DNA sequence: GACCACGGCCAC
DNA sequence: AACAGTGGCCGTGGTC
């Protein structure tokens, strides 16, 4: 409907545009309009009048932004719905759900998406009167960040590829030495990828004892955890899982990455969903550049990859302990305050314990496992589960759980607080009030509802984590524009910025101070910093 | 070619 | 595998 008028539109139109794909960094633009009043406007060509917009605003604002820098264009992101939609409910992650829930129908047509946006707009600005803080997390977190993330967007990273095509023949080289080897000792050859050849070779022609079940179609499971339980029981169980690390990083870093390099840019460039989480993290696609491998050795060679420019270096910052921190502020549990004000690690002390060694002796390779191990009880492990992943006694992995809450009493009652509350309203909230909808607490079938609550209570602590990221890297973004650095990861609770070698101290201390000063709490944040020619050396 | 479900596994 | 949570991508095995 709406009345075809002459482009250009007037000022603060809502603009819909159509992708010849997803990404914005490869897409074709195909089609843009506007729409102000009852008035739809059509471009004769997308690319040119491109120029006539001073501000993006509409559905996926962030991603018309993206491609307006890729053309050398400041156009840069402003009211979207589904920014509104997101912090109504963040189940409202695509456009499909939210036109069909608020008032219209995502099609592929410019002007029709044109169209939706400003009606979309009306409805949820108008669900949002009196949502005071709903409204604070928009203006001054969610609205300001698009514009930063168009920016990390665009400028991508810079990536050896020369040395990640040297990798991949090495590692090709190696995978075989292990098929070879699992061949032989399975007395014939199959698909080591298809996991349901794999298990008649490990269940049936060999004698392995299945220990556990697939969810859906109730197959017997060679996962990790169950084949680590079955070392020993046999040599091919240990190269079946070395040859499992290999693939993986292979089909999935090793091989893809180099060969999505940009050709204007010469660099990589990911998308980071701004409505794509149930908590408010963050994520990451296409590729996903937040699930670099990092722990093992072949993947501390990959995550090298990573690099700076030409005359710069990368600075990484990486909030320590961060959800046991904002837990702390959350709960008010003393003894956890004085932890954090005393600067104890709380990591490395479980993994003194969970070793034996000295504080002094704990190296990174167990403080990952103590990390692991320490979310993994917070958040509702069973007993069970940990004296399977410690190799300890049942009764003994009981002790180990009353005494973690115990040395903190008061958040045991922070939980069940967190819990009551969300019966009550529905929903549980961080510490801005961001809101998550848990209608399964009140479930009657006891897995669905004690699941239900274990995401109940973790969306507020993970959740505040994500706001205080968010809300310190818009704090940082026009700092770094000032010293002439730039903005290029997050990955949750960490940052990567790429500086000017005779900047790079300069930008270190100062993005160090701002994201441990974005919103002072009952415990001192701290942060990590480090600076190298490579991702890896920068994270120290 | 394009989707999809599933088990599996990388990061946080 | 499971009474930890949050993501996204892979190959396999299908269907259309
Ligand atoms: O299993 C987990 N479950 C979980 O819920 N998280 C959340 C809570 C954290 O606060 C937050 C930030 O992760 P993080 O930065 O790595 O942890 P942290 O800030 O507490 O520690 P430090 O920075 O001080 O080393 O992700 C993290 C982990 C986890 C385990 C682990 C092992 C590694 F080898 C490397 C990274 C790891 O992540
Ligand atoms: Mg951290």
């Amino acid at each position: 409907a709406l009345e075809e008028a002459p482009w250009p539109p007037p000022e603060g139109a809502f603009v819909g545009f159509v992708l010849s794909r997803k990404e914005p960094m490869w897409a074709d633009l195909l089609a843009l309009a506007a729409a102000r009043g009852g008035r739809v406007h059509r471009a004769p060509e997308p690319y040119k009048a491109l120029r006539d917009l001073k501000e993006a605003r509409g559905l996926l604002a962030k991603d018309l932004s993206v491609l307006a820098l890729r053309e050398g264009l400041g156009l840069p992101p402003g009211d979207d719905p589904m920014l509104l939609a997101y912090l109504l409910d963040p189940s409202n992650t695509t456009p499909e759900g939210v036109a069909r829930r608020y008032g219209g129908e995502w099609t592929e047509e410019a002007g029709e998406r044109a169209a939706l946006s400003e009606r979309l707009f009306a409805n949820l600005w108008g669900r949002l009167e009196g949502e005071e803080r709903l409204l604070w997390l928009y203006r001054e977190v969610e609205r300001p960040l698009s514009a930063v993330l168009a920016h990390m967007e665009a400028t991508g990273v810079r990536l050896d590829v020369a040395y990640l095509r040297a990798l991949s023949l090495e590692v090709a080289e190696e995978i075989a030495r292990l098929e070879a080897e699992v061949f032989r000792l399975a007395g014939h050859p199959f698909n080591l990828n298809s996991r349901d050849q794999l298990e008649r070779v490990l269940f049936d022609e060999l004698g392995l004892p299945a220990i556990g079940k697939t969810e859906k179609t109730g197959k017997r499971s060679t996962s990790a955890a169950v084949l680590e339980a079955l070392r020993e029981a046999h040599p091919i169980v240990e190269k079946i899982l070395q040859y499992r690390e290999l693939t993986k990083l292979k089909s999935t870093y090793i091989d893809p990455l180099p060969d999505l390099i940009h050709p204007r840019t010469g660099r990589l460039h990911t998308r980071f969903n701004q409505t794509a989480t149930a908590t408010g993290r963050l994520s990451s696609s296409d590729p996903n550049l937040q699930n670099i491998p990092v722990r093992t050795p072949l993947g501390q060679r990959i995550r090298r990859a990573f690099i700076a420019e030409e005359g710069w270096l990368l600075v990484a910052l990486d909030y320590s302990q961060i959800e046991l921190r904002v837990l702390a502020h959350l709960s008010g549990d003393e003894n956890l305050i004085r932890v954090f004000q005393e600067g104890r690690d709380i990591h490395t002390e479980t993994a003194s314990w969970m070793f034996g060694v000295p504080r002094e002796a704990v190296d990174p390779l167990m403080r990952r496992a103590a990390k692991t191990i320490n979310f993994g009880v917070l958040y509702g492990m069973s007993a069970h589960r940990l004296s399977q992943e410690l190799a300890i006694p049942y009764e003994e992995a009981q002790a180990f759980i009353e005494r973690y809450f115990q040395s903190f009493p008061k958040v045991r009652a922070w939980i069940e607080k967190t819990l009551e509350e969300g019966r009550r309203r529905g929903y549980v909230e961080t510490l801005f009030g961001r809101r998550r909808y848990v209608p399964d607490l009140e479930a009657r079938v006891k897995s669905v509802r004690e699941a239900a609550e274990r995401m109940a209570f973790n969306m507020p602590v993970q959740g505040t984590a994500a706001d205080l990221m968010k809300l310190a890297m818009v704090k940082l973004f026009p700092r770094l524009e000032e010293m002439g650095a730039r903005m290029l990861l997050q990955v949750h609770d960490e940052l990567v910025l790429e500086a000017p070698k005779e900047r790079a101290e300069a930008v270190a201390r100062l993005a160090k101070e701002v994201m441990e000063g974005v919103y002072p709490l009952a415990v001192p944040l701290e942060v990590e910093v480090g600076i190298g020619e490579d991702w890896l050396s920068a994270k120290e």
